[PDB]
């Protein structure tokens, strides 16, 4: 057998005042187009909610590329109107995983501001703010169980300004509270660029 494709199933809606997240495709649809790999629905929007058969997590457009955890995409390719898209940026040292950016999706730019106060948006359209503490952590300003930073992975770390400051990529936790988070740095990706 051969495994699926990546599946856009939904975004996080950050175009208003308020942050939340759409579906787009349901479980059923979702499972046909990671076998055929053929995706014509309209995407939107910088975040995209991801899903493979067996995972469910976020993918983050930057600089026209659409970047992911590579503990959720692995090497599989994603669907697309016409089938599905070879990776086209693969680091299993950094967890990074990256395609060619959607037709209408929008790219967020990468940030250049030096900024330490950051902001986490998960899969729940939950804007997080976090304090960054390194160059691939930053401190949770009110901690929470790590429940509800699951399937988030992919998604950004944005500057004041709304740029992308890095991707989710794991939580550090004690007794199963999320106290801070590790990030692939967007400098990071303009390097594997
Ligand atoms: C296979 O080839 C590769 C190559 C390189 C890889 N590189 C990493 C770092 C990795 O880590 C795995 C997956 C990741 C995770 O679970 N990611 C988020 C997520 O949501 N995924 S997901 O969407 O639900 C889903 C699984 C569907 C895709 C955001 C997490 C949300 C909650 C945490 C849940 C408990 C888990 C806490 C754990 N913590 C941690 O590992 O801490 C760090 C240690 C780090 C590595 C050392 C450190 F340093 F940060 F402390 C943690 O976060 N993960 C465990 N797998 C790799 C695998
Ligand atoms: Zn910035």
């Amino acid at each position: 057998k051969k495994k699926g494709s990546v599946v856009i199933v939904g975004r996080i809606n950050l175009s208003g005042d308020t942050a939340y997240a759409q579906q787009t495709r349901g479980e059923e649809g979702c499972q046909e187009t990671s076998q055929t790999g053929r995706d014509k629905n309209q995407v939107e929007g910088e975040v995209q909610i991801v899903s493979t058969a067996t995972q469910t997590f976020l993918a983050t457009s930057i600089n026209g590329v659409l970047w992911t955890v590579y503990h959720g995409a692995g090497t599989r390719t994603i669907a697309s109107p016409k089938g599905p898209v070879t990776q086209m940026y693969t680091n299993v040292d950094k967890d990074l995983v990256g395609w060619q950016a959607p037709q209408g999706s929008r790219s967020l730019t990468p940030c250049t501001c030096g900024s330490s106060d950051l902001y986490l948006v998960t899969r729940h359209a939950d804007v997080i703010p976090v304090r960054r503490r390194g160059d691939s952590r930053g401190s949770l300003l009110s901690p929470r169980p790590i429940s509800y930073l699951k399937g988030s992975s992919g998604g950004p770390l944005l500057c004041p300004a709304g740029h992308a400051v890095g991707i989710f990529r794991a939580a550090v936790s004690t007794r199963g509270v999320a106290k801070a988070v590790d990030f692939i740095p967007v400098e990071s990706l303009e390097t594997t660029m």
